């Protein structure tokens, strides 16, 4: 494996234990999460520390190299891995979409800050391929950035398509369900489920296992809203825009960003009482 002197070219000298002092938010198996304080500027910071370490080299190239106010900026990293992040303190929108309710004005804000990050990501010929609510982190200010870019496809003119099964089954695209050729725009339909997610609170068939889910996704197309009466015609437009089968007929985050939808979105600051009730629902 030279790839790990691939990967011990890229981090920071050290030593990390006399920058960012020290201080154990949130864990899954896929590394865990602490935080911490910059000695310098006084700013506060998130830090993420076998198997496939591959993927870790490409979320660490493909994020300092694609800045972004929607994006969880990267910072530094040292030697497991020591990725230093900003800090998000408001959590993920997981929490909110599941403890709390939502009314289109807020969903408005978040699917347009999303949609920024697409944008931007797809305009430098990146698909993120793994847009949950799990990856949107939120700020105590109400900001809506975009994280973990270990599944992300870096495309190409010559090879501006690919046909891997990646990615969170329920958040799948039909045609990469199918291991068909695609694009850019399963991010829209990943960002699709999401919204559904905001408005019912999980994406459709959570109750069914990750097969099933992958092989309803491959036969039915586009899923259904339990209540499709409870919103207004301009989101649900939104929504069957960002679900469409047909690939060329499905929305860009350009093109989705135009939307009449996003037009009735609320300032961020109205997400803070979310997260508010998403924090005493979490306690
Ligand atoms: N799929 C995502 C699931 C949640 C995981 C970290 N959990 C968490 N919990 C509370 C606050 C917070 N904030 C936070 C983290 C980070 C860096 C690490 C990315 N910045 N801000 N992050 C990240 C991966």
């Amino acid at each position: 494996e030279e790839i790990l002197e691939k990967l011990r070219s890229i981090v920071s000298v050290g030593d990390p234990k006399k920058k960012y002092t020290r201080f154990k938010i949130g864990q899954g198996a896929s590394g865990t999460v602490y935080t911490a304080m910059d000695v310098a500027t006084g700013q506060e910071v998130a830090i993420k520390q076998q198997p496939k370490k591959e993927l870790i080299i490409n979320e660490i190239l493909v994020m300092r190299e694609n800045k972004n106010p929607n994006i969880v900026n990267y910072l530094d990293s040292y030697l497991e891995l020591w990725v230093v992040m900003e800090y998000l303190a408001g959590g993920s929108l997981t929490d909110v979409v599941t403890e709390t309710c939502m009314d289109e004005g807020q969903i408005a804000a978040v699917c347009r800050e999303c949609l920024q990050a697409l944008e931007f990501l797809h305009s430098n010929q990146v698909i993120h391929r793994n847009i949950k609510s799990d990856n949107i982190l939120l700020g105590m200010d109400g900001s809506v950035k975009l994280t973990d870019f270990g599944f992300c496809a870096q495309i190409t003119p010559e090879q501006s398509k690919r046909s891997t099964m990646v990615g969170t089954p329920y958040w799948m695209a039909p045609e990469v369900v199918t291991r068909k050729a695609y694009g850019p725009k399963v991010d829209i339909w990943s960002l699709g489920i999401m919204a559904i997610e905001m408005i019912e609170g999980e994406p459709p068939y959570l109750n069914e296992n990750p097969l099933r889910a992958l092989y309803l996704i491959a036969t039915n197309g586009t899923p259904e809203l339990q209540n499709p009466e409870k919103l207004s015609a301009i989101f649900r437009d939104f929504l069957n825009r960002c679900l469409e089968m047909d690939v060329e007929k499905r929305g860009s985050a350009k093109e989705l960003l135009q939307h009449q939808f996003l037009k009735i979105a609320k300032p961020l600051s109205s997400l803070t009482p979310l997260i508010a009730a998403a924090k005493e629902a979490t306690k």
